[PDB]
This record gives structure tokens, C-alpha cells and sequence, in this order.
């Protein structure tokens, strides 16, 4: 072939293990398709039994033993510390002298090249960049609504009296209260619940990311407002009105929920969320989940906390043991070519998609199998989060008229919060960050849990968690930061 990388067949090691749940696997489609165009054959070497991506990760660094390339999801921090301590090596001069895809796509996206981009100024890692504006939306049962009497909650007040007749009020009709008001795949997302009180839960599509407010840089979870708004969160577990197992339910929330006619409402993304009225159609007859205008908060604003982040702290990155590098960051670079792109995004020609009229379209039954198209992509080893550059219209062929309409609702009505875009460490500051940040976030998570599951009372317990964040360095990390931001802007 023409695209091929090498002349000699070529096979390298990654390890690559992503949301919890997938590794890498050979023999997936797309992966076949890719090894025949270029001539280079990615194996798995990642443990596929084990549920922990950032502790696999860990174990495998931990035990010095590398393969060729390291994938996976939010990784960016461990690739560009390990980068910079060598067990990745740089790709400046490698992308410069092989990968003329790679270098047209930086020089057109300069923001995304310095999103990569390390303190010493070295890019150790390849991106996943989406490609669209809004991501998540609020989606409320409409017909439970209607059948209940009641409007679109408008406010935080209102929402809570629906929710309430949600829980309350038997809307599937089973004379159980089996009723569950608000659901969501992501844990995370609970946490976003302190929004409707005017706290903060992330400043990004990233979880737990900083926020920029008045030239002043903040964590959501260190500020008073995330004390008083996640009262009210544990309040509302307390009451039954958030999924009991918001924690544990994860990924099939809503097939569980929604398919179950037992969930009222969500924050999800538009595309696969809006799916549900078509999947479910027929098995529930007058099911209709729609999106809502975020609620009216305690600040007086609407908020949508949320939106696609270009580029991911998701790809990945080569090895200093990776004794084929040139072979290698040509391989990276065939991803964002037009052939690469087509592949990662729609998978292989002739199985899930066909060009018609010079444009890559979705099959019918892909499109009609009434399960999410990026559930599907991963499956064939599309969609996943490797180097690769997404494209839009990819998901615009499976985004229906209700998707539309709640991403044209957030889009023209102005919801969608500025989001933080990171600011520039020194390597010294740097330091201070990977030194404490990793800690602290997972204290922060931990106590964010107990106090929604009403184990440890906010107000109780608050002037000893931040006595916790000074010992841990919390503080430290939010001198660094704020001097980046002084420095930047
Ligand atoms: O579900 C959708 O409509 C969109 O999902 C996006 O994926 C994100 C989602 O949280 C997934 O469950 C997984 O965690 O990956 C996330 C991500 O890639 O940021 C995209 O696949 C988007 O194209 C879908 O339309
Ligand atoms: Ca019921």
C-alpha cells in the first residue's frame, strides 16, 4: 500500500485500558483495517479483567516494564510527568520531520498544540480532540409531566416539586414507588447538582477541573458555596429524589432507568440521551424525554456547567523503550490523514459505514439499532481515546430533531458557562502539582461522596476538611496556579 509506514511488517505493544471497562484489542475491525493500511500491527497488553484504567496504568509504570505506546483517557498529567522524568520520549522533532498531517493540524489549531504541550515545552502525548460546541443538557420526562399536571420547572423551587411528584405521585402507573426523579450514567454528575445552588462542580468537561472567577483561580470543592449547595444535594438523597445508587449504577444507568420507565429526568448528552425516545417508543408507549433549560439557580443565573473540550486530556504516547519511534509517530500521523480520520470515527467500510455521494454515511442498520452510535464505534474500536481527531459529522447522523432542538436551545439562549482552559506551570510549579493535586483530588471526591450520602454532615465536618486540604498541599497547588494565571493573563 501507499499509506503503509514501513516496508517490513511491524508490531508493537500498547497499553491501552480506558473508561474502567475497555482495553485495546487487535482484533477489533477498525484496528484491522488500520494495521493493513499502514503495516503496523498494535497488540494489547493490558490486563482486560481489571475495572481501574488509572491504576493499571500505575501498576505498569510502577513495575518499569514498558510497552511501545501508553493510551487511554485522561492521562495528559501522567504523560507529561512521566514525560519530562523520560519514560515518554519527546515528539517535537519527530512530528516535524515525519508527520505532515500532525504539523497542518497544529499550525490550523494552534490552542490545541499548546494544550499538549509540557512545561519544558515539549509535547510528550497525540490528543483526542472532539469536534463540536455543546456536550451535556438537562432531560426531563415530558409525558410524566403532562400526566402529572405539571409545566417545565423553570426554577430550582419548581424542580424540586417536580421531582417530588415524580417520587410521589406514581407517574408509571404501578402503584409502586418505584419511581426514581433524577438519574445519571456518570457519578461525577451528582455533584453538578450544586449548580442549581450557585456553586461550581467542575471548570471544565474534565472532572473536578479549576475554574477562572474574577482574575481569581478556584477549585469547586474548596469553595463555601460547594459547603452550602451539597447540603442541599444530600438533602435531596436523603429525600429519594437523587438515584440511591448514583455512585454505583454507572454506565446503564439509563437503559436500567429510562428503559424500566422508572426515571424522570437526567444530564447527559444530547445525541445518545435523545436516543431513548426512539429506542423506546414502542416498548413504552408515549415515553418522552426531552431537553429542559437548566433551572434558574440560587444566583439568579442558568446554568450548563458543561461543554466538549478540545483537545481531551485523553491519546497517547511513545515510549522511551519504543525502539521504532519514527515507525511509529507515522502511524500517529495516518490518524489524522483522511483515510485515518474516516476509520477512528465511522470504523470500516462495507461493516458499519459506505461512502455515498462522497461522504462517509452510516449504514441502516447502524443507524436504526436503536443503540447509541458511539456505544457501537467502541465495540470495532472507533470513538476510542487514542490520538485521533474527531469529526462532527459522525454524530450529526445519528443526532435527532429532539437533540437538535436542546442543543440549538443551549447554543442560542447563551447556557453554556466559559470554561477553563488550563493555565501554563513553570516545570517548578509543575512539581508542586503532581506532587499534591492527585491526593487532594481524591480526598476531595471521597468526602464529596460522604457528604451526599449523608455519612458526614458538610457543616460539621468543613472547617476540618480544609484544615485536611492545607495539610495535604491544596493550597500550595492554588498559589502555583494563580501565579500561572498572574503570569498568563
Ligand atoms: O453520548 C453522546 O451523545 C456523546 O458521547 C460523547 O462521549 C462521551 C460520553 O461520556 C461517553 O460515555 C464516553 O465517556 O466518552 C465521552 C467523550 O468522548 O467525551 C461522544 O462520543 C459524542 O460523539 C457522543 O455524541
Ligand atoms: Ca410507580
Amino acid at each position: 500500500e501507499a499509506t503503509w509506514v514501513t516496508e517490513k511488517p511491524l508490531t508493537l505493544k500498547i497499553h491501552m485500558h480506558f473508561r474502567d471497562k475497555w482495553v485495546w484489542d487487535e482484533n477489533w475491525p477498525v484496528a484491522r483495517e488500520v494495521a493493513r493500511l499502514t503495516n503496523v500491527k498494535l497488540v494489547g497488553v493490558a490486563n482486560r479483567a481489571a475495572t481501574n484504567s488509572q491504576e493499571q496504568f500505575n501498576l505498569m509504570m510502577a513495575s518499569g516494564q514498558l510497552p511501545d505506546i501508553v493510551g487511554g483517557d485522561n492521562l495528559k498529567d501522567k504523560f507529561i510527568r512521566y514525560g519530562m522524568e523520560g519514560a515518554f520520549i519527546p515528539l517535537n522533532k519527530l512530528i516535524d520531520q515525519n508527520a505532515p498531517n500532525l504539523k497542518a493540524f497544529f499550525k490550523t489549531h494552534p490552542e490545541v498544540q499548546r494544550a499538549i504541550t509540557a512545561p519544558d515545552g515539549n509535547i510528550y502525548y497525540l490528543p483526542y480532540v472532539p469536534d463540536g460546541l455543546v456536550s451535556r443538557g438537562y432531560f426531563i420526562r415530558q409525558d410524566w409531566l403532562d400526566k402529572l399536571h405539571l409545566k417545565t420547572p423553570q426554577t430550582v423551587d419548581e424542580l424540586y416539586t417536580v421531582l417530588k411528584a415524580f417520587k410521589e405521585k406514581d407517574p408509571n402507573g404501578n402503584g409502586k414507588a418505584d419511581e426514581i426523579p433524577f438519574i445519571n450514567r456518570d457519578p461525577e454528575e451528582v455533584f453538578r447538582l450544586v449548580n442549581f445552588w450557585g456553586a461550581r462542580s467542575t471548570g471544565s468537561n474534565t472532572w473536578m477541573d479549576f475554574y477562572v472567577e474574577n482574575g481569581k483561580i478556584k477549585h469547586p470543592f474548596a469553595e463555601v458555596a460547594f459547603k452550602d449547595g451539597i447540603k442541599h444535594v444530600a438533602q435531596w438523597y436523603k429525600e429519594g429524589l437523587i438515584d440511591p445508587e448514583i455512585f454505583t449504577r454507572k454506565a446503564r444507568s439509563r437503559e436500567q432507568t429510562f428503559g424500566n420507565n422508572i426515571g424522570g429526568m437526567t444530564h447527559d448528552w444530547f445525541a445518545s440521551t435523545a436516543l431513548f425516545n426512539d429506542a423506546l417508543s414502542k416498548n413504552i408507549p408515549g415515553f418522552k424525554l426531552v431537553p429542559m433549560a437548566p433551572p434558574i439557580n440560587s444566583k439568579g443565573q442558568r446554568w450548563e456547567e458543561d461543554a466538549r473540550q478540545i483537545p481531551r486530556p485523553d491519546g497517547w504516547a511513545i515510549t522511551a523503550t519504543n525502539k521504532n519511534p519514527v515507525e511509529t509517530i507515522k502511524l500517529f500521523d495516518f490518524y489524522f490523514g483522511p483515510k485515518g480520520r474516516e476509520l477512528s470515527n465511522f470504523g470500516v467500510p462495507g461493516l458499519t459505514y459506505d461512502i455515498k455521494n462522497g461522504k462517509p454515511v452510516y449504514k441502516d442498520t447502524v443507524l436504526k439499532a436503536a443503540q447509541p452510535v458511539n456505544n457501537q464505534m467502541y465495540d470495532i474500536g472507533a470513538q476510542i481515546p487514542i490520538g485521533f481527531w474527531q469529526d462532527y459529522e459522525y454524530e450529526r447522523q445519528w443526532t435527532n430533531d429532539v437533540a437538535l432542538q436542546g442543543i440549538d436551545m443551549y447554543i442560542k439562549n447563551k447556557y453554556v458557562l466559559p470554561q477553563f482552559t488550563g493555565v501554563n506551570l513553570t516545570v517548578e510549579e509543575r512539581e508542586i502539582y503532581d506532587k499534591y493535586w492527585p491526593d487532594v483530588k481524591t480526598y476531595m471526591f471521597e468526602m464529596g461522596q460522604s457528604w451526599v450520602m449523608g455519612t458526614k454532615d458538610p457543616e460539621k465536618t468543613w472547617n476540618d476538611y480544609q484544615q485536611q486540604l492545607k495539610n495535604r498541599g491544596f493550597y500550595q497547588v492554588m498559589i502555583v496556579m494563580q501565579k500561572a494565571y498572574d503570569r498568563q493573563y
